[PDB]
C-alpha cells in the first residue's frame, strides 16, 4: 500500500526559541507542524516517549497525530497534532471579551484536561504533571472549550529542564521542590492553573466592565522576567495578581476568586486538586 506522507506547510503561525509551528495540509485534512529547533529536541523526545508510553486521546487535551525524525546532510523533528485555528488562549483573551458561559466554558474545559492528565487510571493511563502550563499552552476549539498543549517538559509517574519563570510556583522559586515527590509538579500545575484562570477571568465581562488583557504579574515584574524577579515576588514578598473590586459585584467571579486563592496557597499540599477545581467549576452558574 502507498503511505502518505508528504505535509504541504501553508503558512508559520508561531516561531520561537522552540523552533516554528506551521499550519500544514495532510491528504485535504488541516495538521499542526511543530519543528524543533537543536536547542529544544530533549522536548521532543520526551513528548514522543510520552505518547510511546501512553496515547492520550481527551476532548481537552491537543489530538497527537506523529512524531516524525527525518536525516538530514543534521536531524529534522517533527510533532504533527491537529490544528485549533482559533490559536492559542494567549493570542484569543487578547481581543476577545467574554460572557459568563464562554468563562465558564475555557476554565472548565483546562480544568478537564488537566485533571486527566493528573488521573493514573488502572485499566489506563500513568499519571502525568505538564510542568509548562500557561496561556500559550492551550488552545481554543470552536465549540468554546479549550485543549491542553506541549507536553515536552511532562514527567509521568527534571526535562528539557524548567519551566517558564512567569508561572513558576513559589517552591521553583526558591528550591524547596520535594522533587522525588509525583504529587509536587501535580501542585506546580495548580499554582500555574490559577495564574490562567485570573488571566481570562479578566476578560469576563460583568456590569459593563472587563480589564485589558495583562500576563500574571505585569505589575510587578518585567517583560523576560528573571528567576530572581520572580522569586522576591513571588516567595519572599508573597504577592500574589490582585482581584478587582468589581469581581465582587458578580457571583461567578465572586466564586472564581476564591478558586484562584485556593490554587495559590504558599504550602503546595494546602492547594486544591484538578478533580477538586473541576467539581468548585461545575456548581458555579
Ligand atoms: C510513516 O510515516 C507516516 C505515515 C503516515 C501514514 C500514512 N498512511 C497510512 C498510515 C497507516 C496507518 C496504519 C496502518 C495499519 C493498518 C492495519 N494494519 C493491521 C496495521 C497497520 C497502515 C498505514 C500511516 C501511519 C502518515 C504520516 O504523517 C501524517 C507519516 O509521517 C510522515
Ligand atoms: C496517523 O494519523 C492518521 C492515520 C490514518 C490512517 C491511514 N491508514 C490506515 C489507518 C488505520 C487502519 C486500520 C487500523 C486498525 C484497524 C483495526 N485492527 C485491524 C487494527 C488496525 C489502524 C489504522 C489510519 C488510522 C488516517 C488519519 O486521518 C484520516 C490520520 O490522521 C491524520
Ligand atoms: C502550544 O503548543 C503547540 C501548539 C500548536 C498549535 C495547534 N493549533 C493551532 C496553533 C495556532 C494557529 C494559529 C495561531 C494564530 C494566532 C493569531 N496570529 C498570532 C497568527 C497565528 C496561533 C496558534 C498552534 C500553535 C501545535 C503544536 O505542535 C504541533 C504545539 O506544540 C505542542
Ligand atoms: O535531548 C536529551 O537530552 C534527551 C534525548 C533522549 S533522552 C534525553
Ligand atoms: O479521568 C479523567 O478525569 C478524564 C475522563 C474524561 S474527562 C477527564
Amino acid at each position: 500500500r502507498t503511505v502518505a506522507r508528504d505535509i504541504t506547510l501553508l503558512e508559520c503561525v508561531g516561531k520561537g526559541r522552540y523552533g516554528e509551528v506551521w499550519r500544514g495540509s495532510w491528504q485535504g485534512e488541516n495538521v499542526a507542524v511543530k519543528i524543533f529547533s537543536s536547542r529544544d529536541e530533549k522536548s521532543w523526545f520526551r513528548e514522543t516517549e510520552l505518547y510511546n508510553t501512553v496515547m492520550l486521546r481527551h476532548e481537552n487535551i491537543l489530538g497527537f497525530i506523529a512524531s516524525d525524525m527525518t536525516s538530514r546532510h543534521s536531524t529534522q523533528l517533527w510533532l504533527i497534532t491537529h490544528y485549533h485555528e482559533m490559536g492559542s488562549l494567549y493570542d484569543y483573551l487578547q481581543l476577545t471579551t467574554l460572557d459568563t458561559v464562554s468563562c465558564l466554558r475555557i476554565v472548565l474545559s483546562i480544568a478537564s484536561g488537566l485533571a486527566h492528565l493528573h488521573i493514573e487510571i488502572f485499566g489506563g493511563k500513568p499519571a502525568i504533571a505538564h510542568r509548562d502550563l500557561k496561556s500559550k499552552n492551550i488552545l481554543v476549539k470552536k465549540n468554546g472549550q479549550c485543549c491542553i498543549a506541549d507536553l515536552g517538559l511532562a514527567v509521568m509517574h527534571n526535562n528539557p529542564r524548567v519551566g517558564t519563570k512567569r508561572y513558576m510556583a513559589p517552591e521553583v522559586l526558591d528550591e524547596t521542590i520535594q522533587v522525588d515527590c509525583f504529587d509536587s509538579y501535580k501542585r506546580v500545575d495548580i499554582w500555574a492553573f490559577g495564574l490562567v484562570l485570573w488571566e481570562v477571568a479578566r476578560r469576563m465581562v460583568s456590569n459593563g466592565i472587563v480589564e485589558d488583557y495583562k500576563p500574571p504579574f505585569y505589575d510587578v515584574v518585567p517583560n523576560d522576567p528573571s528567576f530572581e524577579d520572580m522569586r522576591k515576588v513571588v516567595c519572599v514578598d508573597q504577592q500574589r495578581p490582585n482581584i478587582p473590586n468589581r469581581w465582587f459585584s458578580d457571583p461567578t467571579l465572586t466564586s472564581l476568586a476564591k478558586l484562584m486563592k485556593e490554587c495559590w496557597y504558599q504550602n503546595p499540599s494546602a492547594r486544591l486538586t484538578a478533580l477538586r477545581i473541576k467539581k468548585t467549576l461545575t456548581k458555579i452558574d
